[PDB]
C-alpha cells in the first residue's frame, strides 16, 4: 500500500463545514477503522499511522486515515471551538458522505481528544474507542502544564524551521535512532506544503485554549469500550490522564509500553497492532 | 480437567529444602508455564487458576499449577527469610526434579514476589515473566500500608471463621457476584484441612516482615521480558507498584483492568488468557 | 475552656432553612474563624477541634466550633442536595445571625466540602480557607472506593455499636494510643444521645450520593488564599487529592504531615495549630 | 549584609580532600545553619540564597552559605564518586575546621543531595534538615527522564551562552517575571569566571551518573526531623520525590508551594523563611 494508490478525498457537510474538503488514505473492505492524528505541524493520517495501516487491512478492516481539517491535505480553517469537538463534527461528515454506519475509532493525542468528543457527540455511530496519549484533559497531577512537548511544538508551529523540528521529534521519540533522514523530510515536506495550515493553528489556540477541550466532566457519558494505551517516555500527555480515563470511563482498560514516547502506535507498531486488533475482535 | 486428574507431588531437594513436598496441578504438553498463587489463607494453584489452565493448555502449553511451600497440599513449613525468595527456591527445586531446563512464569501477589525472586536468582532458568500484583515491593507512594486488604488477610490467618473469609473475598473481588458459594466452600476447605499452615504463615511473617520481601532495589537485573497487570481496583497491593515495576525493568509492559480487584485472572480471565498468551507467543 | 461554658444556639433563616437550630462553640472576640468538622457518627464541633480552640482563642481570633446540621446538636435534618452546599448555607445563616461580615474557615473531611462550597457560593463572605482532606471531591487516581474509612464509616452509621465506633477511630488515627476511653466514651455518647441523626444521613446519602459532592469543575472560580492539609496516612480521603486541590485551585499550598490520618488538627496539633495561625496572620 | 562583606574562605582537609579552598558568606552568630546550593551552571550559596541569608540572621541564626566544590569559589574538582557523598564530606570538613559540632542543613537540588548524605554518614552532626526538591533520588513514577531542566543544565554546561542561561532559568522559575537583569548577568559572570568548573562537571558526570546519586534504600537511616519543600511546578526534580521522602523518612513533613519551580527559597522566600524558621525553633 501506498500514500498515492491510498489517497482519496470527500467534500463534507456537517454543522459549520459546508463543502468542505477531507483528504484521507483508505485500504480494505471490512469492518471500518477510522485513525485520527495528532496535531502537530505537519501530521497527515497516512505519516501517523504508515505502520499500523497494512497490518489492519490484514486483519480485515477497512482502514480510513484521515487527515483532520487544518492538516495536511484537507482544507485550511481557523477554529474558534476547541479542535476536539470540531474535529470530531468532520469525522461524522466524512462518514455522512461515505454511507458508514459505525466506525471503530483510534487517536492519538489530539486524535484522542477529536475520538473522545466523537464517543460523547455521536454514541449510536462509534463501535469501540481506541485512545493514545489524548490531549487536552485539563491538569496533570504530577507534570507541570503546558508540557516539554507541547512548548515545542507551539516553537515548531512559530518558527518552522529543520532543526526545531529535529529538536521536536527527538522529544517526541523515546528511541532516538528511529528519526531517520526519511521521516524528516517527510514531515518537513508536509510543513512547508501548507505554511497557512501552522498560522491558522496558531489563530485557533488564541481563540480556543487547551483548557477548553476538557471534557473530563463528561467521560462518564461513554458507552464504547475503550482501550487506552500511554507510552511510559510521553513528554507530551501526562501519564497520570491514562489514569484518569481509567477512572472516569465505564468499560477501559489501560495498556503502558514502557521506552515508548507520544508514538506507541509507531514505535510498538507490532505490539500496537497485536493488541488493537485482539480487541477490535474479541473485547 | 479437574483437580484430581491434574494433581501430581514431587519431592524438592535445593538450598533448605531436604525432600520437602511440593503438590502441583499438571496439564499439557508442550512449552512450560508455571502459575505461582498469592499468600492468603486457602491459597493453591488450582483454585487460584482454573479459569486459566485450560485455555493455556488449548494454546499448547504445559500448565504447572504450583502450591507453594505451606499451602495447601504442599508441606508446612515456617520460614525466617522473606517468601518471595524461599518460594522461587522451591520453583527450581520442583523444576530441576522434573527435568525443566526453562519455564515462563505467572505470579499473583506473593506468586509475583516469587516470580521476580526467581528471575533475579536462575536468569537462566526463565523464559517470560508475567507479573500481576505482586506483593512486598516497598511502601506505595499513596496508600497506607497495611492496605485494607493485608489487614483482613492478617485477620483470617489470625482468626479463621467463614464469615471473615467471606469479608475478604468481597475486599479481595471486585464484582461481589463472583463470590458464590462454590468459591467461599472450597475456599474455607482448604483453610480448615491444613489450619497448621495458617499458624506457620504468622510465625513466618514475624520472622521476615514484608518490609523484607523488597526486592525494588534489583530490579534493574531482570532481563526477562515481561508483562505487568494490576487490577484498578485491587486494595491488597498498591496500583503504583506497576509504575515502579514499569520504571524500573528493563523490558516490561503495564496493562490495567478496570472494575477488577487483585484476581484479574478470574475477574477478566478471558481477556487475560489472550493477552498472556500473546505475549507468550508473540512479544 | 469548656464544652459547657463556651456552647450556644442560633435559630437560623437562609434558603431552605426556617428557624433552623445551629449548635456552636464560641471562645475569643478577635477576628472570626469558623471551623467545620467530618461527617462520620457522632462528629461534632468541640470534639472534632478541642484541640486548637485554645491556641487560636490566644493568637486573638474569634473561633466557632459549628455543629453542622444533622449532627450533635443541632437540628436533625434529612438532606436531598450535597451536603457541602447544605452545609454551606447553614454557615452564611449562623453568619448573617451573628453580624459576621467576614470569617475565615477552617474544614476537615465534609467540613471541607462544605468550606469549599462556602467559598464558591458566597465569595464576598470568605477571608481565607483551611481545608483538611476535604471529602466528595471525585475518583482518586490511585485509591479504590469507597475508601476503607467510607466503609467502616457506613457501617457504623447503620450498625452503630461500641467496637465498631473503636474500629472505626482505630482507622481514622494513625497513632492507635490516640484512642483512650475518653475520646471514645465520648463520641459513643454523641451517638446514643441522637440516634435520628445516623438514620438521616443514610437516607440523606440515598438521596445525594457522595458523587454528587464533587465540586472539582468549580475550584477555578475559589479566589480566597487556601491552605491544605493532608494526613499521609489518611483512609478516608485520598491523598491525591491534595493535589487536585493544589492544581485547581489559584492560591493554594499543600502541607502533608506524616503518620497522621484524617484527624491532623488532633494528632499533629501544635504543628497544624502554628501553620495555619501563621498562614491566617501572614499569607 | 553583601557578598563581599559575608565572604570567607577556609582549607578543608577530609578524606579525598587536602588543603582544598572552600568558599562561604556567613553572617549571624547563634545557632548555626549551613545552606548548600543547586548544581546548575554559575550555582553559588550567596545568589541562591540571598533572600533567605537576612530573615535567618535575623531570626537568630548564624547562616553559612556554602560554595560546594566546583562551584563558584570553591577550588575545582573533578569527582568519581556520586556529587551527594562527596560534597557531604566537604560540609564535615569545613564544620571541623570552623568547630561546629553540629549544624542545620538546608538544601535545594543537588544540595539537597548533599545534606540527604550529610544526615546519613555524621548523624551526630546534624540538627534538623531542610530539603527542596533533592536531586538524584532515582526514577520518577511519572516523569520522563531525564527532566526537561537538566536536558536544559546540561546543554548550558556543554554549550555555555546568555542565551541558553536565560532559556534554562526560564524553566527554573514559574514567574518569568524574577528573570531581571541582575539575576541573569549575575549568574552569566559566574560562568564567564569559572570555565573549568563546566568543564569539571560534565567529567564528574560521565565517572558517576545521576543514578549512582540515589541514596533511597538507605532514607530509613535518618533520624533528623525533615522540612521537605517543594515547588508545584518543577521541571527539574519529579514532585513525586517528595512522597518517596516523605514515606521513607522516620519524622517528616511535605510543602509544596504552588505557582513555584525549583526555586522555592526564590520564588515563595517570605513564606519559605516563616516555615523554615517556625520549623527549626519549634519542630
Ligand atoms: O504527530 C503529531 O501530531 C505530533 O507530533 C504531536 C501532537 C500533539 C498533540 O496532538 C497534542 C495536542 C494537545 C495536547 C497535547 C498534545
Ligand atoms: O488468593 C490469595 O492468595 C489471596 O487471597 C491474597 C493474597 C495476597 C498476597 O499474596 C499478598 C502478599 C504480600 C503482600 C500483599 C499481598
Ligand atoms: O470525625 C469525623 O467526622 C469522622 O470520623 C469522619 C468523617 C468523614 C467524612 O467527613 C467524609 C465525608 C465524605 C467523604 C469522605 C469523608
Ligand atoms: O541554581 C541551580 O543550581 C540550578 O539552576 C539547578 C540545579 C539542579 C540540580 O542541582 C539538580 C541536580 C541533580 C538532579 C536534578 C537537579
Amino acid at each position: 500500500l501506498t500514500e498515492s494508490s491510498t489517497s482519496k478525498f470527500v467534500k463534507i457537510n456537517e454543522k459549520g463545514f459546508s463543502d468542505f474538503n477531507i483528504h484521507y488514505n483508505e485500504a480494505g473492505n471490512g469492518e471500518t477503522v477510522i485513525m485520527l492524528h495528532g496535531g502537530g505541524p505537519g501530521a497527515g493520517g497516512w505519516s501517523n499511522y504508515y505502520r499500523n495501516v497494512g497490518p489492519f487491512v490484514d486483519a480485515g478492516y477497512r482502514v480510513i486515515l484521515k487527515d483532520s481539517p487544518g492538516f495536511n491535505k484537507s482544507d485550511a480553517v481557523v477554529m474558534d471551538e476547541q479542535r476536539g469537538l470540531v474535529n470530531a463534527r468532520a469525522v461524522k461528515g466524512l462518514m455522512d458522505a461515505l454511507d458508514i454506519d459505525r466506525a471503530h475509532l483510534v487517536g492519538n493525542a489530539m486524535g484522542g481528544a477529536t475520538a473522545l468528543n466523537f464517543a460523547l457527540e455521536y454514541p449510536d455511530r462509534i463501535g469501540k474507542l481506541i485512545l493514545m496519549g489524548p490531549g487536552g484533559l485539563g491538569p496533570s497531577m504530577f507534570a507541570p502544564m503546558p508540557m516539554e512537548g507541547i512548548k515545542l511544538l507551539f516553537k515548531l508551529y512559530a518558527e518552522p524551521s529543520y532543526e526545531t523540528l529535529k529538536q521536536m521529534l527527538q522529544v517526541f521519540l523515546y528511541d532516538q535512532s528511529l528519526i531517520t533522514e526519511e521521516l524528516l523530510q517527510g514531515r518537513w515536506e508536509a510543513i512547508q506544503r501548507q505554511p497557512e495550515h501552522l498560522k491558522n493553528f496558531l489563530i485557533s489556540a488564541q481563540k480556543a485554549p487547551l483548557s477548553t477541550w476538557d471534557v473530563t466532566a463528561r467521560l462518564g457519558e461513554i458507552k464504547a469500550k475503550t482501550f487506552i494505551t500511554w507510552g511510559r517516555d510521553d513528554r507530551f500527555v501526562p501519564l497520570d490522564h491514562g489514569l484518569k480515563l481509567l477512572w472516569n470511563i465505564d468499560d477501559a482498560r489501560l495498556h503502558v509500553f514502557s521506552k515508548c514516547g507520544q508514538w506507541a502506535q509507531w514505535e510498538h507498531a507490532d505490539e500496537f497492532n497485536r493488541l488493537v486488533i485482539d480487541f477490535l475482535r474479541h473485547a
